[PDB]
């Protein structure tokens, strides 16, 4: 019993993190087999980041300008290439600690764990969510670029995110491991508008189910609602519209707790309209939206990995 | 920038977790050199846990009743012994993945990371704090006993906690790795009163400093206070009394932000007396007390390990 914002065991990913240095810029890279992945702005200086011609900047470099550090191992660089916004450095040694992995482009509202790294050394591990506006609300100090987000399914690591940028608003943007940014952001130091961020409604509902499972009882009322009627209250408070697909996502949690999904929607409607009156739900005074329904089922069942 | 409840990289500890089976009970053990550490109630059945004579139960066992599983490695057990509330199983093979480690008895208000495990397989990683009443508010489903809490200082793992028990109130109790319980709890299935839990005042203040560092501005007022006058408001709201030692703990954070510690105390006094008016502080609508001042300095400086 009890419910925590729990991140994946980062051991599999710790063994892949390296240090990539190009000229006078040092960030993190990811070492999978004989390829190192890292943000392409490692080739930029501070002045370059305002309007960088990444192609032109890359011709000025050859393989021997990239110094890759895995602890104290020297990786020789035998080839380099740009794929969208990431660099792929061919190294002559396959990583002996490479786990089975996938590259996955995640959808908004999904969650993943972040291994914050600096100079190739792991610092901390925390969970976050891909906000509906494709940003993430993490902790990324100077030198954290190249840190990766991931999920684990038993023995396989699913890499979904690599950090690139701190927006001038304080939120964080990055790419998948094919180099494509999530959202409209570009690896350039300019004004970048982040769209309106809505609350992930299906995640809040799943977190309400985890509270009922763990004894938080007080917010279930005697009301019910319809999909279109709850969706009316949704846009009022900038919540994501609930679809039938979201209802079926919550199917298993509805089965165990015996509370119909639309009845849980009525409890959410009353929480949005009436506030929380100073009470808490799983140690929280807000409505939490960083738990996917798959996250709730995992913690409430003891699913492990390896 | 940004501030997260961040746990240590659990790779060093993942390589020490094993599965310990005695009769029909299966929990987790910790494999350091040629010794496996695990809770002593692995030798109990469900009926035994109400009034177990652990000594008498241990004579009925010999070395070949303990089946230790590290992934698919079979560890032979060549000796067993009780130290307080933990079992020490001598195995004939030293763990090749043993990091440098210490056993540490932590003080209340300190924080550590928890690697939740089931049947010897890591499930998740999260940070928590030793509450002033020596409980912890974690997530421990059935089969999580033996999971350990730890801190990392560069290359050395400081083991401080191993989980033993879920109280009938839903909170969690356990021991240090010498087998001594934190608090008055006993590995027995009975009514166990948990004392009044106060809020860790020095941790809330340090979390207020991290908010100022990261732009949360609104709660700093034009008031100041004294130690005894703030301590008056402390016991009203069940906060820990602040001592001069706590003030000096916050010294470095007072130096960087330029806000005197007692001025931050005045801001806390106004937050306790006036509520929060519906605003947030680092994405939180309550006053967070699970961040030690050493935790704040780490995240705000980029301290890494290995």
């Amino acid at each position: 019993s009890g419910f925590r914002k729990m991140a994946f065991p980062s051991g599999k990913v710790e063994g892949c993190m390296v240090q990539v240095t190009c000229g006078t810029t040092t960030l993190n890279g990811l070492w999978l087999d004989d390829v190192v992945y890292c943000p392409r702005h490692v080739i930029c200086t501070s002045e370059d980041m305002l309007n960088p011609n990444y192609e032109d900047l890359l011709i000025r470099k050859s393989n021997h300008n990239f110094l890759v550090q895995a602890g104290n191992v020297q990786l020789r660089v035998i080839g380099h290439s740009m794929q969208n916004c990431v660099l792929k450095l061919k190294v002559d040694t396959a990583n002996p600690k490479t786990p089975k992995y996938k590259f996955v482009r995640i959808q908004p509202g999904q969650t993943f764990s972040v291994l914050a790294c600096y100079n190739g050394s792991p610092s901390g591990v925390y969970q976050c969510a891909m906000r509906p506006n494709f940003t993430i609300k993490g902790s990324f100090l100077n030198g954290s670029c190249g840190s990766v987000g991931f999920n684990i399914d038993y023995d396989c690591v699913s890499f979904c995110y690599m950090h690139h940028m701190e927006l001038p608003t304080g939120v964080h943007a990055g790419t998948d491991l094919e180099g494509n940014f999530y959202g409209p952001f570009v690896d350039r130091q300019t004004a970048q508008a982040a769209g309106t961020d809505t609350t992930i409604t299906v995640n809040v509902l799943a977190w309400l189910y985890a509270a009922v499972i763990n004894g938080d009882r007080w917010f279930l009322n005697r009301f019910t609602t319809t999909l279109n009627d709850f969706n009316l209250v949704a846009m009022k408070y900038n919540y994501e519209p609930l679809t039938q697909d979201h209802v079926d996502i919550l199917g298993p949690l509805s089965a165990q707790t015996g509370i119909v999904v639309l009845d849980m929607c009525a409890s959410l409607k009353e929480l949005l309209q009436n506030g929380m009156n100073g009470r808490t739900i799983l140690g929280s005074a807000l409505l939490e939206d960083e738990f996917t329904p798959f996250d709730v089922v995992r913690q409430c069942s003891g699913v492990t990995f390896q």
